[PDB]
C-alpha cells in the first residue's frame, strides 16, 4: 500500500497517495469536489474527486456504490473512465472516504461554447458515440447538459455523470412519466446541438410549465397518435385544453445552419420518443460523414444493474463499495 499525505483545501481535508501532486481546486458539485493533480506515474494531469459524505445515508451509500460501479464499467473514448480509485482506510471499519481519479480534461462545454459548423459536427459526433456505448449497456444518462461534457484543447470530449438544468431535459421527464426510453438523451443532444449552432438556449424555461410551452412552440402540440399513448387524465387534459400550436419549419427556425444539421435536429427533437432517432442511427446521418466510421463506433460489455432494485443497509452498500475499491484493476495504456 502507498503512502498518503494530508491537506486542507476549501474547508475540506484531502488525504491522497504521494503519486498525486500539486492538488488545486477546480470546483465542487452536488456530491463531491474535484481537484486538478499531477500524476507522477504517468506525467499526466488527472482529476481527483473526493466524495462528500459517501455514506451519510442509505441513498448516499447506494449512490456512492452506483458511481463506482458505473465508472469501473466505462471503457470508451467519449465517456469518463477510471484511472484510479483509492481510500486512505486500512480496513472496512475505517472506510469512510472515497476518491476517484480520471483524466483531466481542462474545461466543460459550457466553458468552450460561450461555434463553427465543423466544431459542432465534431463535438456532437463524439457525444453520440459515447451515448451509443452507454445506451448499449442499457444505461440511460438522464441529465446530459453542457456542464456534464468535459472537453480539452484538442476538442476531444467525454461524457460525465451518466447513469441511474431543465433546459435540456426531454418533455417526458418534466411531466413525471413513469418510465423513459433511451432517447430521452437524444432530446438533450438536440438541445445541446441547437445551442452550439445558434449561441442560445433552445428552450430557456423559467419552470416546468414555461419549459413545456417553449417546446410545443417549436415542435407543435401532440397529435391524436401521440395522445393515444398518454394514460394520465392529468397530463392528457392539460395538453388537450392547451393552445394548439403547429410544428414550425426548422429550415426557418435555424436559418443559416448547415441543412444537414437542420435535418438531424428535426429527427432528434420529436416529442414522441418512439419516433426519435437513436444514437446508432444518428452516427450514420449525413451531417457526420467526415467523422463516421462504422467499425470504430464500439458497444459496451453487459452492465449488471440488479443492485438497483435492492434495499440494503448502509453497512451493506458500504461494504459492497469497499469490495469495488479493493478489486479495482487499473487500465494499461
Ligand atoms: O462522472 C462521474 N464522476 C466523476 C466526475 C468527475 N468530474 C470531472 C472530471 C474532470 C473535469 C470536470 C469534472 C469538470 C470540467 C472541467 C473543468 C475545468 C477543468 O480544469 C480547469 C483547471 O484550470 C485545470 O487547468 C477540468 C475539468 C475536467 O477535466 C471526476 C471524477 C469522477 F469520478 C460519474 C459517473 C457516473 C455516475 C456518477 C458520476
Ligand atoms: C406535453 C408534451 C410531452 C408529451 C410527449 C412526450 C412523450 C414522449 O414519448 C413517449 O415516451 C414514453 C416513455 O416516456 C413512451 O413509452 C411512449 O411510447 C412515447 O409516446
Amino acid at each position: 500500500r502507498p503512502t498518503f499525505y494530508r491537506q486542507e483545501l476549501n474547508k475540506t481535508i484531502w488525504e491522497v497517495p504521494e503519486r498525486y501532486q500539486n492538488l488545486s481546486p477546480v470546483g465542487s458539485g452536488a456530491y463531491g469536489s474535484v481537484c486538478a493533480a499531477f500524476d507522477t506515474k504517468t506525467g499526466l494531469r488527472v482529476a481527483v474527486k473526493k466524495l462528500s459524505r459517501p455514506f451519510q445515508s442509505i441513498i448516499h451509500a447506494k449512490r456512492t456504490y452506483r458511481e463506482l460501479r458505473l465508472l469501473k464499467h466505462m471503457k470508451h473514448e467519449n465517456v469518463i473512465g477510471l484511472l484510479d480509485v483509492f481510500t486512505p482506510a486500512r480496513s472496512l471499519e475505517e472506510f469512510n472516504d472515497v476518491y476517484l481519479v480520471t483524466h483531466l480534461m481542462g474545461a466543460d462545454l459550457n466553458n468552450i461554447v460561450k461555434l463553427t459548423d465543423d466544431h459542432v459536427q465534431f463535438l456532437i459526433y463524439q457525444i453520440l458515440r459515447g451515448l451509443k456505448y452507454i445506451h448499449s449497456a442499457d444505461i440511460i444518462h438522464r441529465d446530459l447538459k453542457p456542464s456534464n461534457l468535459a472537453v480539452n484543447e484538442d476538442c476531444e470530449l467525454k461524457i460525465l455523470d451518466f447513469g441511474l438544468t431543465r433546459w435540456y431535459r426531454a418533455p417526458e421527464i418534466m411531466l413525471n412519466w413513469m418510465h423513459y426510453n433511451q432517447t430521452v438523451d437524444i432530446w438533450s443532444v438536440g438541445c445541446i446541438m441547437a445551442e452550439l449552432l445558434t449561441g442560445r438556449t433552445l428552450f430557456p424555461g423559467t419552470d416546468h410549465i414555461d419549459q413545456l410551452k417553449l417546446i410545443l412552440r417549436l415542435v407543435g402540440t401532440p397529435g391524436a397518435e401521440l395522445l393515444k399513448k398518454i394514460s394520465s387524465e392529468s397530463a392528457r387534459n392539460y395538453i388537450q385544453s392547451l393552445t394548439q400550436m403547429p410544428k414550425m419549419n426548422f429550415a426557418n427556425v435555424f436559418i443559416g445552419a448547415n441543412p444537414l444539421a437542420v435535418d438531424l435536429l428535426e429527427k432528434m427533437l420529436v416529442l414522441d420518443s418512439d419516433k426519435r432517432i437513436t444514437a446508432a442511427q444518428a452516427l450514420a446521418h449525413a451531417y457526420f460523414a467526415q467523422y463516421h466510421d462504422p467499425d470504430d463506433e464500439p458497444v459496451a460489455d453487459p452492465y449488471d444493474q440488479s443492485f438497483e432494485s435492492r434495499d440494503l443497509l448502509i453497512d451493506e452498500w458500504k461494504s459492497l463499495t469497499y469490495d469495488e475499491v479493493i478489486s479495482f484493476v487499473p487500465p494499461p495504456l
